[PDB]
């Protein structure tokens, strides 16, 4: 599927896009001149329109009014502001759900999901599909021929709320998905191990989705659950593809996207898979408060880039300050608004947008920050948004557009499907999920001055000097071979606990762990040692001999190969059986290359262990112990021009080596002759 | 009923049974010769088969095939391995629930319980009874005279998930049980105090089970709830009785059992009552991780013996290492495999089995340990299993079989009905339940080198030298006469807070606590003093004058009798009204015998207080301050042979006086001329 990036309005140059969700249909019409006036002053040059506007467009069944939308598009176009137009199909009107309550999502207990919030429709309902596909057709027909429209924003965050449906529509389509993937019922029975607890299937007609099995102390089929999660993603991908085929047929030159929600902990949609279906990848991401703020945002933006295969990507939403949807919504500290935007940009984005333009006075999102606060033009956030628009204009003129996130020395593998598998309630421990571990390695390498590339499992991590395999619970035979081949030919691999436990069907590998690849890794494990404080006197941590500490889970390593070296061992009470067992090992395999980390060390423990592990593998690290003070993010043009961003990672002002080049952008920082200065949350960009 | 013990295969001697749930229907057929081979090598002499095999026996309605099952039974019989055969009725096929969804269990809130796990049937559903009782006939008809079958494993773990059903079948059957228990509606009104909040019943037709009352802040009738729990247990007991009757009719000489879930915390089925319905008692028990590991398993096994009235019993399931069903599933430490089995064996088991033979690759229980792990015969678990089989063969040859768990000096009373009663949500505090107290008493006497016998309340505790009455919340007049008579004639009693609060209908006794027994105990209490940290500045503990601390709840002892002595008082801020009040008293009554403990002490508090209490009661305790280091469990033959087992209770290697006689078994232990050595988790057995 070819990359096609939204293009300028007629007579404008190519620029970093900079905008917001705009919702003028929630204000009186006469607010729009001020909006536009402030958007111009802020250097805003695109808005996303009509995302949730279904009910103000098809105002009653069969009745489509476009006037208010055409008027504001006109006003925006005359001002030089492009329009990312939504399909308007995110959330249906009251008249549609009143009249057809059968579009309503059902939860795992059979609860109806009422109107009164959003995205409360069943992804596989035919009635709902027909309405959507009609609105799509009407929107497209009305706006082909309209030159303000530069891209389609199809739907909105599919499966954010409606990922899991259990309606009879879902019952039916999950069967058909099973028939299509498995052909014959006996193939389904093998994939799921239905000979456990009299679950054996006679026919496809017998397959149900994992509805309520009584809650706690009751365990649903794990392979079925995996496939169900797969199916839920596919069902909405299918729905999205249909909406987009309809818009594209009528407006073939108009590039189409939908907004992803890629973040460290996202555990529903398989975005890498959806990525084959969009003309350019776009993402919505909101900061994690506290210490994780910087590293988890960088990690995420890197993964977007990975999912993107290094094509430029579109930041469709983030917050200027507080969000509204956590138990506690911290505000952003000074400089974090410009800094976070620059982090997404540094990680390859060529568009930077917010939810949303103007703060609502009312509705569930009234407390969600915006580009123009209820406090108005004379506010810190608006001033900062203006400074940010100028910075992006400056970076547009410096020629940053279309440069790629340069290729890191290390790839960190991310794998939603391994994440699904690790969510079963009957694993060795609920305290391990796949998603935390790749983030831990990303931060630890950053701590040692290394910017890793986060890559989905199907991307080309096997072309990097090095790869991290973190809790990659699912290993197929083709994955085994890819990994084997990689290390054979000179690859360095860091491989952790919880990797290669099962095949792609969640069928646990036999004869010892890691499954399939024990030859490459040169380690053998018969069982896990989970850790915690569930009951008094439980073994709750395991010290490691280099001064670190494992929590949640260690591997019990039974034996290692003759040419495996032990870098570190566990230190425990002798009654545990863990004392003196191998905790960190290194093992050659032809021209590589394999380190094994036999429990959860956390960002800090990985970081402590990195020098020793890398030395033994041949992977070179900056000797500077200031290495972790700053995150260094580099985009490259094919023509040779290099853009390097620096971010302070820490809670004090730091000083660092000035890179070569022209200083382009600076927030809470200072350029000098030898040394660059960065305040907390400061950032610099250089071209060289 | 008559004790019948499963008998050897033709031409075999009697041996301790040693085996597992075996699940050949989950594996390809050609795997069996390997199973049988490794079984022989491990000394396994029995397996339990077809427990969840409905779907592969009645493969469609009325269609019964037995081929695969006769095949494996033949391989096993050839290899000298007996079969404990299931009714196969534990969990119905997908075709049966497809066609008759009215079998599905209904929860407290009316949700359907779907297939996809197990035991999702209504205990009183007449349709499901029909199906089950036919499958029973077919199994019995097909296997009568087949000499490999040495026992029936009827259903599985009744009430493990389906204990509480709220379907119309349960509605209708609860009325019937009430009509049969009370005769007239006025007696129902009397037992449950329905004149509170306009609940008085006009007829049995108005009797409903305790469905949802709106949750938090709403409180269901506690007398009704009590009887409802009794009913849920009787309703499943009856189902079992019917299944079993259909089986012993066809096969009058094959002894039958069903697997109980006796453990310190279980709080559903009344196992002592069900024990009347089996030919021999069998139990599934899984370790508590941490400090509680040893004491809670010995407690539970002791209770099985008590429930068994000291007849030999059958450990039907336990884990070689980790289970799969806690949020954190720790593995067993080295030696705990053999030690735990020896603990069950020491407490009176003549048969030791695991769930399960071979670790599943798939299904909800794939992470549950087995005798033969995924990692294969080359694994520590399988090696330890082999050692254990040799050990149980050794003990077989020593003549342990049918030795009885010796009579302790103190019985500790357990009482499922009191447990039920203490579960209501409007008691003085939710941090008091009956079940923790007898366990605390077991562990404490053990710390003072006394192995108590845990006895259900209807067993003969009134024939021990001492009894512990721990939170026996329900006290009928007959129970009070039993305790009075026991103490009159020279008994020694330890009686705690939360005893004799209410009659057998949960109707609180009047005129002061403990009710009925105030004369025997010598203490009068008007109200409780609950303790905890729910609001700032709440009274959260009360120190006691012998240096212990009470938590969660204390009595307010208002007055003691003329001849009651105070051994210890509460110490507290004077404003509490608790400072100087009686905390532990002792009171003679004719030739006995009564100590009263007015609050929750913990294992440590009881342990610290035992010497002063036992000295004052005249109960002799070992003078050795090392007494708590090892747990001594003792089985006896009529011919006077004696099997003494010794277990290290502690987390350090311990040393102790060598027992007289022949060393039989050692694990993580060591023999010597004067002293015996036990490592943490060690065990030794001797015969004399
Ligand atoms: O932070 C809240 C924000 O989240 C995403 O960006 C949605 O697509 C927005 O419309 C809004 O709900
Ligand atoms: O610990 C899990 C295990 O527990 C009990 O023994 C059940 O009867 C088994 O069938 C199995 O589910």
């Amino acid at each position: 599927r070819a990359h096609r990036w939204p293009q300028p309005l007629p007579g404008n140059d190519r620029k970093i896009w900079f905008g917001a969700d705009y919702n003028p249909d929630q204000w009186p019409e006469d607010v729009q001149d001020e909006d536009i006036r402030l958007m111009k002053q802020a250097g805003v040059n695109i808005v996303s329109l009509a995302i949730f506007s279904w009910a103000n467009i098809e105002t009653s069944d069969g009745n489509f009014e476009f006037d208010w939308l055409d008027r504001v598009i006109d006003k925006l176009y005359k001002a030089g502001i492009a329009v990312d137009l939504a399909s308007a199909t995110a959330s249906p009107p009251m008249w549609l759900t009143s009249a057809h309550p059968e579009v309503l999502r059902r939860d795992e207990q059979g609860h109806v999901i009422w109107p009164g919030a959003r995205q409360h429709w069943r992804p596989t309902s035919p009635t709902f599909r027909t309405y959507a596909l009609r609105l799509c057709r009407e929107m497209a027909e009305h706006y082909k021929d309209n030159p303000a429209i530069v891209s389609w924003h199809v739907g909105n965050e599919y499966g954010c709320h409606n990922y899991f449906d259990y309606s009879d529509d879902a019952v039916q389509a999950f069967r058909e998905w099973c028939r299509d993937r498995y052909g014959t019922i006996d193939k389904v029975n093998a994939a799921w191990g239905t000979n456990f607890w009299s679950q054996r299937l006679n026919s496809f007609e017998e397959i149900l989705p994992p509805r309520y099995v009584g809650g706690e102390g009751n365990f649903t089929n794990p392979g079925r659950l995996l496939d169900f999660k797969h199916f839920c993603s596919d069902a909405l991908k299918e729905f999205f593809c249909a909406e987009r085929d309809v818009l594209s047929e009528v407006t073939p030159n108009i590039p189409l996207t939908t907004n992803f929600m890629v973040s460290a902990s996202q555990n529903t949609l398989d975005y890498d898979d959806w990525a084959h279906e969009v003309d350019f990848v776009s993402n919505d991401h909101y900061f994690t408060p506290g210490s994780w703020h910087i590293d988890e945002l960088a990690y995420s933006a890197s993964l977007v880039d990975g999912i993107s295969r290094k094509k430029p990507w579109f930041l469709m939403a983030q917050s200027t300050s507080a969000v509204n949807w956590r138990e506690i919504n911290p505000r952003k500290e000074p400089g974090e608004l410009i800094r976070d935007s620059m982090l997404h940009l540094a990680m390859g984005a060529d568009a930077i947008c917010y939810f949303q333009w103007r703060q609502s006075r009312s509705g569930a999102e009234k407390f969600h920050s915006a580009m123009l606060p209820l406090a108005g033009e004379h506010s810190q956030i608006y001033r900062d948004v203006c400074a940010l628009g100028a910075d992006l204009d400056t970076l547009s003129d410096a020629g940053i557009l279309r440069s790629k996130l340069s290729k890191a020395r290390v790839a960190i593998v991310q794998d939603i499907q391994s994440e699904w598998a690790t969510e079963h309630t009957a694993t060795p421990t609920q305290h391990i999920r796949e998603w935390t571990e790749p983030l831990d390695w990303f931060a630890a390498f950053a701590n040692r001055g290394v910017t890793a590339d986060v890559t989905p499992i199907h991307a080309q991590w096997d072309t990097y000097d090095a790869v991290v395999i973190p809790c990659v619970y699912l290993f197929s035979e083709e994955m085994a071979e890819r990994l084997r081949t990689f290390v054979r030919n000179g690859g360095k691999a860091f491989v952790t606990y919880y990797s290669a436990l099962a095949d792609e069907h969640d069928r646990l590998h036999t004869e010892g762990w890691p499954g399939l690849i024990g030859d490459v890794v040169g380690v053998r494990i018969e069982e896990h040692c989970p850790l915690g404080t569930l009951f008094p006197g439980m073994l709750d941590h395991l010290d490691v001999s280099n001064g670190t500490v494992v929590h949640d889970l260690a591997d019990v390593i039974d034996a290692i190969a003759d040419d495996t070296t032990v870098l570190a061992t566990f230190e425990a009470d002798p009654a545990t059986g863990m004392d003196g067992r191998a905790a960190i090992t290194v093992h050659p395999y032809h021209e590589g290359g394999v380190a094994y980390i036999a429990g959860k060390l956390g960002r800090d423990g990985i970081s402590q262990s990195l020098p020793e592990i890398c030395a033994a593998l041949g992977f070179e690290l900056d000797a500077d112990p200031r290495a972790g003070d700053v995150l260094r993010v580099v985009r490259e043009q094919e023509d040779g021009a290099i853009f390097e961003f620096l971010f302070n990672r820490t809670r004090n002002t730091v000083t660092a080596d000035r890179p070569a080049g022209d200083m382009l952008i600076c927030s809470l920082a200072t350029d000098s002759t030898d040394k660059v200065t960065l305040e907390p949350n400061g950032v610099l960009a250089f071209r060289r």
